[PDB]
């Protein structure tokens, strides 16, 4: 009954609340609300070691939150999902 | 700023991120309970969250009061209270 509609659905939740529980990631996430960075605006906005940033972004990749588009070497990071988006829409209004 | 903040929503996003866990702050979103409350709208006893209950308090994220030998509980969190609500209307 109602119990597994619940049950799935905070299954979703978790998965979505694991993969932004880290706080080089949603400091990332955070910076790319509404808009698009290269990885030298993200590493000076957030004085992150290009490597360190190397290893967020990657793993951000793999889980979905965020995507590319390219550009003469220069690559820019965008959110994908649209639950991370509203909920890094919220945490914005919450810390702001 | 950026430092300051990610780290007080990680604390909390670490605190909700797990199932059964989330399923009791989705429960006393907004309605205090007891412990047999909890464990009758979740169809679990309450040894079953007593491990899930006892993490959420010492987080904080869930106060205990007691009255007559039963134990209430209800969300702290105005932070965790404004998430759970997005988190129902994205899965709900």
């Amino acid at each position: 009954m109602n119990l597994k509609d619940m049950e799935q659905n905070s299954a979703k939740a978790v998965v979505l609340l694991k993969a932004m529980a880290n706080e080089r990631r949603l400091q990332i996430l955070c910076m790319l609300h509404n808009q698009e960075l290269s990885v030298g605006e993200l590493c000076a906005k957030l004085q992150l070691s290009q490597s360190a940033l190397s290893q967020h972004l990657a793993w951000l990749r793999r889980d979905g939150l965020v995507t590319t588009r390219k550009e003469a070497q220069t690559v820019y990071y965008t959110l994908k999902s649209e639950e991370v988006k509203a909920m890094i829409k919220l945490l914005h209004s919450l810390y702001c």
